[PDB]
């Protein structure tokens, strides 16, 4: 009967996952990676829709099955926010159910969720279909995550009872509160300072101690 919803990118992990997944693919095209970063920020500032952000980034470069595995191999667990595993366990100990709603790729999140002891069934993120050669075939938006966290929450809300605290660095996290799906939004700005989102938020944390201080 109480719930924490984390974003993954720049919240549970220190960086943006899709950019890191694509960086090897784009070593010869550094401007494309800067472009992907810029588009990510437009979506996370609420300047363009999340769907438009995701589609444009995938148009710039689409990942492969193996690119996600290489990302996991390199960055799980060292890319995790300082102190996050212990915070997650402290929250579980205090009775919170932990969820991840993200615009990152679900397959990239799973190893991290495993490490953090967050159930796999509690991850509502961007699902991908690969061709038999590992290349990108298409998104699978059955869960709504390719449109927004709002759509994903709407589809999943029968599984979520009671208070919901949304924690994240982006406008899409704020939207969960705006729409009333979350009872509280805490802007998480350890890794990035998003002025538009900070300005909308009543609560801001810049490390896991500050975050704990706002919740427990
Ligand atoms: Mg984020």
């Amino acid at each position: 009967m109480k719930n924490i919803i984390f974003d993954f990118d720049s919240t549970l992990i220190k960086k943006e996952s899709l950019e890191l997944i694509l960086e090897p693919i784009l070593q010869k095209s550094p401007a494309k990676l800067k472009e992907i970063e810029y588009i990510t920020n437009l979506g996370m500032q609420g300047d363009i829709s999340f769907r438009d952000s995701l589609q444009k980034r995938l148009a710039i470069a689409s990942p492969t099955k193996q690119s996600i595995k290489e990302f996991s191999n390199k960055y799980c667990p060292n890319l995790l926010t300082d102190g996050i595993k212990e915070l997650v366990q402290d929250l579980k100990n205090k009775g919170f159910e932990i969820w991840i709603f993200s615009g990152g790729l679900s397959e990239s999140i799973q190893p991290f969720a495993d490490y953090l002891n967050i159930p796999r069934e509690n991850i509502f993120a961007v699902e991908t279909i690969w061709n038999s050669d590992g290349s990108f075939k298409e998104l699978d938006n059955s869960n709504g995550a390719c449109d927004s966290k709002l759509s994903a929450f709407d589809k999943a809300k029968g599984l979520i009872d009671g208070e919901v605290i949304a924690i994240g660095d982006g406008y899409t996290d704020y939207q969960l509160y705006e729409k009333g799906y979350a009872t509280k939004f805490i802007a998480y700005m350890e890794h990035i300072e998003r002025e538009k989102v900070i300005n909308l938020s009543k609560y801001v944390a810049r490390n896991v101690a500050e975050l704990a201080s706002l919740i427990m």
